[PDB]
């Protein structure tokens, strides 16, 4: 472990003390660390910046264009999709009408890839296809020009397949919705994906996460498909979220620097406008009621779908074999592997330290 | 048409001309060409660099990180192999064993994503697939470790589904070989696959290409699938080859710059180690027996295949669609679309011109 990460550790638990954190201690971490230098450098910026303004209380685009980078560099989202959708595959084998609930849609790929999936699928296509869309929070508070563009481009790709298919947007707030909203039929099979999603809703209290998979429950799924950040950012307290973070952080960090430039500015971006204010939001300032953006490890998540009455259903035999042909083009300095946590996750990581979690429950 | 390349063209019909060409037209275009600068630019030095060299006549490890460079930046290895393995799925699902031929393998990625849709398909896994592999030019003379690599690799792969699994490769030159050699037996289909290797055997004879699709034919493969440049480069005189050369490379030089940045090492080495050496190929100094590295049109191809006696097969009603999802990241400043040709032909194009074309026969 490198000495400005052991250093920023060590500044994090002298501040949760009773003497308290010495300012030339936390001024030597913030002059070693540097937003343009090597990823444990910048891991110390960010992270000494948090540390910084907790001790001193006491966009839309951004993300948007975050979110594309990292997905051109980094493998994450595409794992989390195409692992999920083999779960809906296999679920739903037996139905011939197909609705989609997506809680959390950012553009269209996830459902573009099932299509075809469905498309050619040993029961023969399904006769019809339906998707419910609520917009990802990454889409900002004005998402209509971006699902009404999703919209279109799903239904044109429907087309090319011969299959009957729709897709409807819900705009107002999940904490307003109720079943009769999803318009759920007795003869489709429904399935529910949670990517990237869910983690929102967890707060000091679990009410929100529990409106929301107790609707999910309520549609009756053959499956629903979780995918998650792994890392206990939750109710854990101030020293233990510290590390955790530094350590989570520390392997999408490295992630960054195998595939872009030390120059580029679009690798910044994801740095420091969702990297970086997620850093601030776990390590930062707030407390209790006002911390917000919390994440789990795969253990609470276990713990709050079996609470809510679902239970683990095994993913296909073949997830591990799609999911090493995803990784197939990574050159040799990569690191990413596939990790199984139980009782029935498969991670992607880095360095063998799990990061991108995906699951299927019913 | 930019002015810099409407004057190399003029400058190619002077060359041909009894006048001839005046160094002062071709160093004018010489100055205005750069290596580092616009695409056209590029693509002018490039040309320009050919045509002196003609006037004045009267590696493994380059082309093996281009290909790589070419493949992360560009879609169009993804698009060829994706699409010549929907149509052997499709041809082959009869069968319970398969043996694939392939005619110059690069590395394990086409036949692992083949290998995981095989696994997937309707009619169920195969009892036992088999995989014959001839190298690709690609991997230079001392192609053994880098092969033994892809063996393993596959093979590990193959474990992941549950199949009985072959890899073996044949050293000797393809002109050496005949039926015996490739092991074929009576129980199982059989696919040959030719991706961007066959266009290498086409010369002042077609001794070559006719002797290996015979070979082909002698398998009786359920199906033969050929993915080659769209560029007629073959009989075609001079001033007709240099101005499809010029067109063809001007939509690739475009698609790498949407792709990459001005200064990158890594598309300077495309440009140069595999562009700039295949147009020195076929607009440079050699002509006749001389001139190799050949390629030939659509409409071309089809003559020699039913020549050779093949006959069309019509591409997956879900070739478009795949193709389409491939596609679906880049975003709007790429040009990308597909285009059909005819008879059966399906094509990979950037600002609507064709450039890497795909089609199967039996």
């Amino acid at each position: 472990s490198a000495p400005i990460l052991q250093s920023l550790l060590s500044c994090s638990r002298a501040a949760a003390t009773d003497p308290g954190l010495a300012a030339a201690e936390l001024a030597s971490v913030r002059a070693a660390a540097t937003d343009a230098g090597d990823p444990s450098e910048r891991l110390a910026f960010y992270f000494a910046d948090a540390l910084s303004r907790r001790l001193a209380c006491g966009a839309s685009d951004e993300l948007t264009l975050c979110y594309k980078t990292l997905n051109d560099a980094c493998p994450y989202s595409k794992f989390a999709h195409l692992t999920a959708n083999q779960a809906i595959l296999e679920a739903t084998g037996a139905a011939t009408k197909i609705h989609i609930v997506d809680f959390g849609i950012v553009q269209g790929i996830q459902w573009a890839a099932l299509l075809q999936a469905l498309a050619t699928r040993p029961e023969g296509k399904p006769t019809r296809i339906r998707i419910t869309g609520v917009p990802s929070p990454l889409l900002g508070p004005q998402p209509a020009a971006s699902l009404a563009a999703t919209n279109t481009r799903l239904r044109d790709f429907a087309k090319l397949l011969g299959v009957d298919f729709e897709f409807v947007p819900l705009l107002r707030p999940v904490h307003e919705l109720n079943k009769s909203d999803f318009l759920v039929e007795p003869d489709e099979a429904v399935a529910v994906n949670f990517m990237l999603q869910l983690y929102h809703l967890l707060g000091d209290s679990d009410e929100l996460v529990r409106r929301v998979l107790r609707l999910a429950k309520s549609l009756s799924p053959a499956v629903v498909t979780l995918g998650e950040y792994e890392v206990s950012l939750n109710r854990a307290g101030f020293v233990d979220r510290f590390a955790n973070a530094l350590s989570y952080y520390r392997s999408l960090f490295e992630s960054l620097d195998v595939a872009m430039t030390r120059d580029s500015p679009e690798r910044v971006r994801v740095e420091r406008w969702m990297f970086g204010e997620r850093i601030q939001r776990a390590v930062g300032p707030e407390e209790g009621a006002d911390r917000t953006e919390r994440m789990a490890g795969s253990s609470e998540w276990q713990t709050l779908m079996e609470w809510c009455g679902f239970e683990p259903v095994p993913l296909s035999n073949y997830a591990r074999s799609q999911a090493d042909l995803l990784l197939w083009n990574y050159d040799s300095k990569y690191k990413y592997s596939l990790v199984e946590l139980p009782p029935a996750f498969l991670s992607l990581a880095w360095e063998k330290r799990p990061l991108l979690t995906v699951s299927a429950w019913r």
